[PDB]
Formats: structure tokens, sequence, C-alpha cells
């Protein structure tokens, strides 16, 4: 074994922690929650994982660190019963993370790369969502079957391109920060068209004006005809909000300044159907027609604190991938606790600094446009990039497609190990393999379980389920590190300096409170199942 | 044993088949789907149960009919493996039926008996639903804990009042038909106020007119001030749909005639947010303000065929309660197949004739008002009653509160039997009992599983889950009656005249297609779990 801390522990953690939510949902989270509550979300979600890494360090500093995987360390150092629970929750988390990574790639493809590559179209006036869901499901079943065939044939090729997907993430992050520094002295041009407080969808009309001049004549624009249903300048069919108010352009990226950061500082939660609005604009109050409602940027889902925590939390998962090469290391009891804790610290500093950067550079109206309707269907992250917005689009697409392949390779190997371990006999039949040792019936079960996550067809609906499984895995790791100290069981002497049982107890309680914060109902279901297995024993 | 067919098999089936959906959701289903598609829903949902009763007759005509319950017949006549599946699916169905019966009683209490007995109020303008859900959950946890204490103490008293809850159902059905016959020559007076096609909520304003006369002076009414935001007769702040249209009263119950039945004959499916409208009225087309949207009757959920099937199907469940007294009967191989099939035929004739009666007597605008907003917060069923609408309100409340108690008494006894039967050792610890033999740890598990159904807090969200469990139970009964004939296993010789294996095969395929019709996603989950247990064996 010859593999150091950097390329053995640190870089796989840093590759498995960054992902889809930094490029699709972080600006939305900043603009919805405010800078202060977004920093609070990042702080709370990075203390479950830091305390869980302190417990995993106490795992790795005990004994020999047996070769192969993070399942075998836990199972040989904690007894089989905690090992089975940690392994099964981590397996279900990895299989739904594959589905979330596929849904992210299809959102990027259908909204930014090729919008004409769309099968189902929003017929009628309203319900653009059912066309969107049925459009996500078809491409989800296509990409999932293609990638399971790739994993069924070409594992050697998936292991080959693993550095390129990390290079794409790092180049696309450095482009964000390079453009954010340039926005201090030279911000880019993305004008946002508004009407009173209300922001509107710029993709539908031509010019952001109420009237124009053609051939020495004042003629109503296309924007007049959507609100007034007549090309005449003196009709009374207009809605009274359009008549009393005026149409105004603003800079979408006003540049890095303290005045922009002061406006983005507090929460602006909306319900489903509300309109994204500024705060410092004059707006005469008036009723508005129901028919002019598609001419605005509308909140897609109802938001709160507990909604945003469950969507953010799978950004911080990825600790457990620092022990998959635990046999290949030179000093596994030293390279694991340093590598995972430094990876959590660096990725958490990237999230804090990016929350402050997006809160200081981008205006909160553009931030709250999930899918970027206020600026001509562009990434809100991509408009801040330095060379072009296409670098972030292409790089985030290839990185999410790589992160899906890595989950579809990592989860059947894990189910293979629990099957051959024979703690649960009900999972006996998934120990079959080929002559290479590659799993067959486990790959089918991961493809069918990740299919049930793809048929939910939303990035915002699958991510609380991921939070729910990774929080159970991290809860049982902290239970099994606190109980073995309080019971004084033999062969449990962790040689880690910064370990204490109260830290693992605090980590257990925090990763249990986040389980209720993310979704209280399914946490209350899992509490019943856990309280029933305890009565079984 | 001295107990005949009528009081032993027929009356418990007829008591357990009628219930909450005949009084709360049948008029809504007729008005939404049309008379023809409502008869098609009743026909399809009564052919799964008739074929399942033909299979249960082949169970009862084999062998001895061992004493006690419907679980012991199936388990001794089909092998333990099918018996465990049928028993566990029927247990989960009974525990969620308790939750649906509690949610029905709380809907009746909070909307018709005591609307001031409401904790959470709809603050703001919109979202009257979250106040409603949080208002259902609190009273659900109160009624569930009270009834589990009653079952924990007073089983002898719950068995005593069992005839009174059947008397309430039969009196409240006879009042419906007595009022429906009276509506031929003397219909009751329930005027419905409308504005163009759109129907409005009469509970908010006083008089159904656009202007009135007070003290020899034409003054705008209260209904003017909601749409125009000014008491002056000559303002231009009115929405243009209110100006171009006129306000009209219609009879809500126009009486039994062929012309009313001809209008109610075809489907009118709406999406969530649409307005209930007539078809034969003049209405000038115009836009409408967003602020006047609470002044209408709005569709609560999006409806289709597959939505209404899953809501209707737990009306027809209740076959399996014809064998709970299988030891007390004089001739159990004769009293069961006659009693259950005659009970299914009589209850299905009641549903067909009531669908035709509500389609012929009540106007389809009043039928599509779930919660009865178009007529002064009254039951749509209750307005057709002969003495008073209060008889149906009180009788349906007491019958649903009795049907919840009967499920909370029947499900822990069933889990007790599967625990003592020892096919699944994981359920070993639920075989404990008191000195009376009454279950203790099973009653706790039924109270915690029915709590997870109450925390969904909708009658329309729990009923597809009930359909999902009773259809799996009825599928395994037909599998176990077809496979034992095709495999020619010993000790399976059913002495029933009208049994054939193709009928049970057709019943299996129909109760599998209804599983996809009711909700395709959770059926696709259960298909995975069933295909995994088969690979285990
Ligand atoms: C050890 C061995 C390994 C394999 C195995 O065991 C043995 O492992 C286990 C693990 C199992 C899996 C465990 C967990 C599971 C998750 C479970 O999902 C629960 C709820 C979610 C799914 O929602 C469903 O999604 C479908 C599809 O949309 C819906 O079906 C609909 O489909 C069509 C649409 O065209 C239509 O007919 C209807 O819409 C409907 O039929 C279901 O109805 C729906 O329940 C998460 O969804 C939740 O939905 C909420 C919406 O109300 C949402 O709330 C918010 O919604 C929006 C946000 O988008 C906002 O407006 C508001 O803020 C809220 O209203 C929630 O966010 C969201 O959580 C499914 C099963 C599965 C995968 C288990 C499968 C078996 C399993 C793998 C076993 C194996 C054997
Ligand atoms: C043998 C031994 C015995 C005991 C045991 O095993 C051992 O038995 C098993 C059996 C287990 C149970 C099996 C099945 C279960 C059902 C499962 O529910 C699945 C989905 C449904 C629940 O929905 C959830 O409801 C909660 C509460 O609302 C939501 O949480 C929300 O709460 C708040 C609201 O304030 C807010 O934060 C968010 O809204 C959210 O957090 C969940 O999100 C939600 O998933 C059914 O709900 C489905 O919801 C759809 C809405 O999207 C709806 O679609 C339609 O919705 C409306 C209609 O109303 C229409 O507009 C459209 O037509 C559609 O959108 C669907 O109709 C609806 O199906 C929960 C677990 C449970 C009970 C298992 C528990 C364990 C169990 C008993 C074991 C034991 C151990
Ligand atoms: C919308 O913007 C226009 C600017 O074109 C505002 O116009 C007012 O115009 C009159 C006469 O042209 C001036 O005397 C006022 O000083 C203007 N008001 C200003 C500059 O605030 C108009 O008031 C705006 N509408 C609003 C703010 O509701
Ligand atoms: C944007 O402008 C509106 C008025 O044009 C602001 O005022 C609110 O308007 C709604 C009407 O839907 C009223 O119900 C509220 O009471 C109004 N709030 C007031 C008067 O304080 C609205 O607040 C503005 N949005 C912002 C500042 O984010
Ligand atoms: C609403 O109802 C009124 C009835 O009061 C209709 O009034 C019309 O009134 C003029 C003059 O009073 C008559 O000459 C017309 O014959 C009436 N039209 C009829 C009876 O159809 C009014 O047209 C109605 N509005 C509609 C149908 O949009
Ligand atoms: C009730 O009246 C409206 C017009 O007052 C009817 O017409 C439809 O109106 C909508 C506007 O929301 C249009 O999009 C449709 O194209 C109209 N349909 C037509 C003209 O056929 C509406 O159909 C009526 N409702 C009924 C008869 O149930
Ligand atoms: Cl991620
Ligand atoms: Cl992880
Ligand atoms: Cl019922
Ligand atoms: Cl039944
Ligand atoms: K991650
Ligand atoms: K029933």
């Amino acid at each position: 074994p010859s593999m150091g801390t950097l390329m053995g522990v640190y870089l796989p953690c840093l590759q498995n922690i960054f992902g889809v939510i930094l490029f699709l949902r972080l600006t939305w989270m900043v603009g919805t929650a405010g800078v202060l509550q977004a920093l609070l979300i990042v702080l709370i979600c990075c203390c479950c994982t830091l305390l869980t890494a302190i417990s995993m360090s106490a795992i790795a500093t005990n004994g020999v660190v047996p070769a192969g995987g993070s399942y075998f360390m836990i199972s040989r150092s904690l007894g089989p019963e905690f090992g089975g629970a940690v392994g099964l929750c981590f397996y279900l988390g990895t299989t739904f993370a594959a589905a979330m990574y596929i849904l992210g790639a299809i959102e990027i493809l259908l909204t930014y790369i090729a919008p004409p590559a769309a099968i189902f179209y929003p017929s009628g006036a309203h319900d653009t969502s059912n066309a969107t869901l049925n459009n996500m499901r078809v491409y989800g079943t296509i990409f999932l079957t293609f990638m399971t065939l790739v994993v069924f044939v070409g594992v050697k090729y998936v292991n080959k391109f693993a550095s390129l997907f990390l290079a794409c993430v790092i180049i696309s992050i450095l482009s964000i920060y390079a453009g954010g520094i340039k926005s201090i002295f030279d911000p880019p041009v993305f004008p946002v068209c508004m009407l009173g407080n209300r922001t509107l969808s710029r993709d539908q009309f031509d010019i952001c004006a109420k009237t124009a001049v053609v051939d020495n004549e004042t003629v109503a624009t296309q924007l007049w005809s959507f609100f007034c249903h007549s090309p005449n300048l003196t009709t009374d069919s207009c809605d009274p909000y359009f008549m009393l108010n005026n149409v105004t352009e603003i800079p979408g990226i006003p540049g890095a300044a303290a005045g922009v950061l002061q406006e983005n500082l507090w929460s602006a939660y909306l319900e489903k159907g509300d309109i994204v609005e500024k705060h410092g604009l004059p707006s005469a109050d008036a009723p508005s027609l129901k028919e002019s409602l598609p001419l605005y940027v509308v909140a897609d889902i109802a938001t709160s604190f507990t909604v945003l925590v469950g969507i953010f939390f799978p950004s911080v998962t990825g600790i457990m991938a620092g022990s998959n090469r635990s046999g290949d290391l030179r000093d596994a009891q030293k390279s694991i606790p340093v590598g995972t804790i430094l990876a959590i610290i660096t990725t958490s500093l990237v999230y804090f600094s990016s929350v402050v950067l997006f809160g200081a550079c981008i205006e909160g109206v553009v931030l709250r446009d999930k899918y970027g309707d206020g600026v001509s269907r562009n990434l809100v992250v991509g408009t801040l990039a330095w060379p072009s917005p296409w670098v972030i689009v292409i790089g985030s697409f290839f990185s999410t497609c790589g992160a899906g392949l890595q989950s579809l390779t990592g989860a059947p190997r894990l189910l293979q190990a629990i099957a051959k371990d024979n703690i649960i006999p009900f999972l006996r039949v998934f120990g079959h393999g080929k002559v290479n040792g590659e799993p067959t019936w486990a790959l089918l079960l991961t493809a069918l379980i990740a299919e049930l996550g793809i048929l939910i067809a939303s990035l915002d609906m699958v991510a609380p389920i991921l939070s729910m499984f990774f929080l159970m895995c991290y809860l049982f790791v902290n239970l099994a590190c606190a109980v073995q100290t309080l019971l004084r069981t033999p062969n449990w002497r962790p040689r880690f300096k910064y370990y204490h049982w109260a830290l693992s107890f605090l980590g257990m309680s925090l990763c249990l409170a986040l389980m209720f914060v993310s979704s209280w109902y399914y946490a209350l279901v899992a509490m019943l199942i856990a309280g029933m297995i305890y009565k079984y024993i």
C-alpha cells in the first residue's frame, strides 16, 4: 500500500461533497432565506457532519483498520448490529443520491442546454408543471437505464474519468469567484424588467417599455398587448395595476457592494403562487387581473426554514467516501482523520464564502428566480461567471452526470458486501457476482430503487429523502460511538486526541433534530420502525 | 353454536360495508364524474369484491371451517405463507380504516355540527387549507387517544352498542330515499346564487342581488361591495366580469325529473383552483380580478377517473367481516357464502340506486360543492332528507364514530393471532395479553399506525392508501385460490357450485388493475416488495 493523505482521503471526499446544489439551488437559497439565515443553514448542516467525522476518527483510530471499504471498518469495530444499520441506511442514501444527481442533469439539459429537446409541452394556459414532471420522468428512465448499462459493462472506464469530473468542478468554481471579483469594478450587463414591485418574465416580450416609437409614431409595444388585450393606446380594458404603475429596468448584477449586501440580508419567504418583488420601489396599490398572472416570476414552491434545510443538507454528505480506500493507505489511522476533517472544513468554507459572495454581488430578485425567468432563461450562477455562462452550464452538467455514475458504481458494491456478510438473511440472494466479482442482482436492485426516486421527478422532492437517509446513517454512527464508551465494552479504545463521548452524544442529538427539521412525517415513521426493531431485541 | 345466516354473516357484512363515503363523498363523485361514469366506478369496484367473495366461498366450503376469525380459515386452508400475507395486509387495512373513519367524523364535526369549535383559523386572505389540516390533526390525536383508552378499558361496552350504529345507518338511508321520493312532487327550498356561469359562496353576503332598495332609494348591496370595492353605483373599479353579467338565483334541488338527470349525465372534471360552473347559462366572457377569487366555489382538489376510483373503493370493503363468527354458526359452510354474496349484492344495489337518485334530484352545481359552500354550509346529502338535514348529520357522525371503534377493536385481535401463530418471528412480542386475553402491545401498535394516517389529515389522501391495502389482501386471496387449483395440491377440494379457477384468476387481474388505477406509484412500490420476497423464496 502506497497512497497518501491527499490523493487517498482528501480528494475523494472533496469530489463527493461538491455537487448539484452549489450550482442549481444555492443562489435560490440565499435569495429566499437572506444571507444571515443562509449562513445559519450552512453552519447547522456542517456541524452534524463535523461531529460525525469526529466519531469516524474514533472508529479509524481503534485497532487495525481492516482493508476495503468503510463498511468493514464499522462492522469490525462496532459489532454487526450497528454495522448493518449504518450499511443499509448508507446504501439507501447512495441509491437515492444517484436519482437526485440524474434529476439535476436533466433539469440542466431541459432548461439551459436544449429546451427544444422536450417531449411534453405545456398545453393550455396554466399547468406548465405536469408537462415538466412528465418530461423529467422520460429522460430520467432513459439516463438511468443507459448509465446502468455502462456500469454493467464499463466499470474500468468509469474509474478512468474520475479526475476529469473533479477538474470540471474546480474550474467551474474558480470561474464563479473570478467573475465575482471582477464584478467589483466591471459588472456584467443583465437588465431586469419590472413593473412596480413585481418582476416579469423577459423571455415572452421584446422591449422593456410601455410604448415605443416606430416611423415617427407612438405605438403600443408587445408588452402593452399582453396586459391590455388591445393595440390601442386609449382603451379601458387594462388591468388597474398596469395603468397606475410604470415599467423600469434595473441591473440584475449590480456588483459587489455593501449596499447590495444590506438589501439581501433578511429573509423573504413566499408561498406557492406569490410574485417575486423588490422592497425599495414605489408601487401604487391596485388589483390585478387573473389573466395577466403568467406575465410574472412566480414562486414555484412554498418556502420556509425547514424546507431549505432539507434541500441544502445533501451538499454536506460525503464523509464516508474517505474510507473506501482504507486498505490502500500507508497509515490509515492517520490519513483518514486528517483528510476527512480538512475536507469538511474546506468545503464548509467554500459554502460560507459563496453565500456571502452571492448575497453581495447578485440582486435578490434575480436570486429568487429559480429557473432564471427574470433574466432570459440563464443560470443565476452562470451570469456571474468570468469567461462565459456556458462554462458553468457544461461543467455542472458533466459533473452531475459523473456523480451519478459514481453512486451507481458505489452502491451495488456495498449491497454485495452486506449480502456476503450474512447478517440479514433476507438479503442473501444479492451476493451473486460475475467472474470479475462485479455484482449482478445488486445492480438491478439499485436501478429499481433509484427509479422510484426518479419517478418523483423533482430535485426539491427527492433531496429531503436523501437528508432522511444520511441523517439516520450519521445518527447510528454517533450512537455506536457513544454507547460503546458508556457501556465500557472491550476492544473499544480509540486513540484519537479530540474525541470525547459528549461530542458524539451532541452529534447524535443534532442529527436527530435535523431529521425532524427536514421532514417531520417520515422521521416520525422511521422513529416507529426503530422503536419496533428495539422491541424485537 | 346457534346463530343463523342473517344475524351471523349478513348483518355484520352490511354494517361493515356502509360508512363514511356514502354520506360525504358520493354526491361529490356523482357531480364530478357524471351519472354514467359514477355507475361505471360502482360497477368496477363491486366486481373485485364479488369475485373475491366467490374465492372466499371456495375457502369456506373446504374442510371444517375452524372456529374463530377469518384469519384461521385462510391459514388452515391455504398454507401459512398466503395466510401471513392476507392477515398482514388485512391488518394494515383495518388500522388505516380506523384513521379514515376518525377523519370523517372530524370533518363532520368541524364543518357541520360546531364550526366555532375550531382552534386554528385561516389568517390572511388565502391558505384556508393549512388551518384546516392543523385543525384536523389536533382533534384526530384527541379522538384517537380517547378511543384507544375506551378499547383499552371498555370492550364489553363497545360490543353492546353495535346494533345502534347499524340502526343509525339504516334510518339515515331511509330518510334520504324518503326525501328523494318527496322531491318528485314537493322539492325543498335551497336557492343557489350565481353570476354568469360561476357559482358563489352564499355564506359571505346577505342578499342575492346586485342592487337593493332601502328607504325609497336604490343602494348597492353587500355583494356589490365585494366585487367593486366601493359602495357607489357608478364607479369603474369593478372587475369586468361582474359588470357584463347578471346575478341569478336557481333552485338547488330542482326535483326528480328526466331533464335534471339529462344534465348530470356527463363528466365535469376540474383542476385545483377552477370554478364550479353550469352549462346552460348565458355568460359574457371577460377577465376577472385576482382579489375576487374567494367569492366563488372553487374545486378543492384536481379530479379525474383514477382519483375518484381510489376514493370510492373503501366503500365496498367489508367482505372479510362475514367470517369473524365462523365458530358460532350452525352451518358455517352454508351461512358464509350465502350471507357475504347477498350482502355485496344488496349494498351494490344501494350504491347504484343512490347514484341514479342523486343524479336525478340534485343539480350538478350543488353536487360538485364539496363542503357545501354553494348552499350555506349544509350537507348536499342532508338537503335531500325528509324530516330535516340534522338527522343525516347526527346519524353519520355517530355511525363513523362507531365504525372507528369497531376497527380499533378488530385490528389488535388480528395482530394478536398472527403473533401467537408465529410465522413471522419479528412480530413475536405482540402476543402478550391481560388476564382477559385482551391485547396490550398490539393495541399500542394499532394506535401508532393509525396515528400516521391521521397526521395525513385528509379524507381524500388516506382513502387511496386503504384501497392499496385491501386490494393487496384481495389479490392474495385470489392467488391462493387459483394456484392451489392449478397445482392440484392435496386437501383443496372446494364444495361450492359457482366456483371456477378462471373466476379467481379474473378477480386477481382486476384487483391488480385497480391497484394501478388507485395510485400507480405505491402499487409500483408494493410490486417491488412482492417481487423481492419471491426472490427470497
Ligand atoms: C434493505 C433492502 C434494500 C431495498 C429495500 O429494502 C430491502 O430498501 C427499501 C427502501 C424503500 C424506499 C424507502 C422510501 C421511499 C420513499 C417513498 O416516498 C415517500 C414520499 C415521496 C414520494 O412521493 C410520491 O411521489 C409520487 C410520484 O410523484 C406520487 O404519485 C403521484 O404521481 C402522479 C403524478 O402524475 C399523480 O397520480 C399523483 O401526483 C400521485 O399519484 C405520490 O403521490 C407521492 O406520495 C416524496 O414526495 C413528497 O411529496 C410532497 C408533495 O405533497 C412534498 O411536499 C411538498 O411538495 C412541494 C415541494 O415539491 C411543496 O409545494 C410543499 O413544500 C410540500 O407540499 C414532499 O416534499 C415530498 O417529500 C416512496 C417509496 C420509497 C422509495 C421506498 C421504496 C421501497 C424501498 C426501496 C425498499 C427496498 C425493497
Ligand atoms: C407488520 C408490522 C405492523 C406494523 C408495521 O410493520 C410491521 O406496518 C408497516 C406499515 C407501515 C406504513 C405503510 C404506509 C404508510 C403510508 C405513508 O404515506 C405515504 C404517502 C402519504 C403520506 O403523505 C405524507 O403526509 C405527510 C403529512 O401530510 C406529509 O408531510 C407534510 O407535513 C407538513 C404539512 O404541514 C409539511 O411539512 C409538508 O406538507 C410535509 O412535511 C408528507 O410530505 C406526505 O408525503 C399520502 O399522501 C399523498 O400526498 C399527495 C400530495 O402530494 C397526494 O397527491 C394528491 O394530493 C392532492 C389530494 O389531496 C391533490 O391535489 C392531487 O390529486 C395530488 O397531488 C396523495 O393523494 C397522497 O397519497 C406513510 C408511512 C406509512 C403510514 C407506513 C408507516 C409504518 C408502517 C405502519 C409499518 C409498521 C412498522
Ligand atoms: C412612473 O415614472 C414616471 C417617470 O416618467 C413618474 O412620472 C412623474 O411625472 C410627472 C410629470 O411628468 C413629474 O412631475 C413627477 O415628478 C414624476 N414622478 C416622479 C419622478 O416620481 C411617475 O410618477 C411614476 N409612477 C409611480 C412612481 O407610481
Ligand atoms: C409591492 O407593492 C405592494 C403594493 O403595490 C405593497 O403593498 C402590499 O400590497 C398588498 C396587496 O396585494 C396588500 O395586501 C399589503 O397590505 C400591502 N402592504 C403594505 C401596504 O405595506 C407590497 O408590500 C410591495 N412588496 C414589497 C415591498 O416587497
Ligand atoms: C342579465 O339579465 C337581464 C334581465 O334583467 C338582461 O336584460 C336585457 O334587458 C333589456 C332591457 O331591459 C331587454 O331588452 C333584453 O331583452 C334583456 N335580455 C334578455 C332578457 O336576455 C341581460 O341581457 C342579462 N345579461 C346577460 C344575459 O348577459
Ligand atoms: C362559462 O362561461 C365562460 C365565458 O363566460 C365560457 O367560455 C369559456 O371561457 C374561458 C375563459 O376563461 C375561455 O378560455 C373558453 O375558451 C371559453 N369557452 C368557450 C367560449 O366555449 C365557459 O365555457 C362557461 N362554462 C361552462 C359552459 O361550463
Ligand atoms: Cl450535492
Ligand atoms: Cl457520506
Ligand atoms: Cl366507508
Ligand atoms: Cl374487508
Ligand atoms: K455531496
Ligand atoms: K366499508
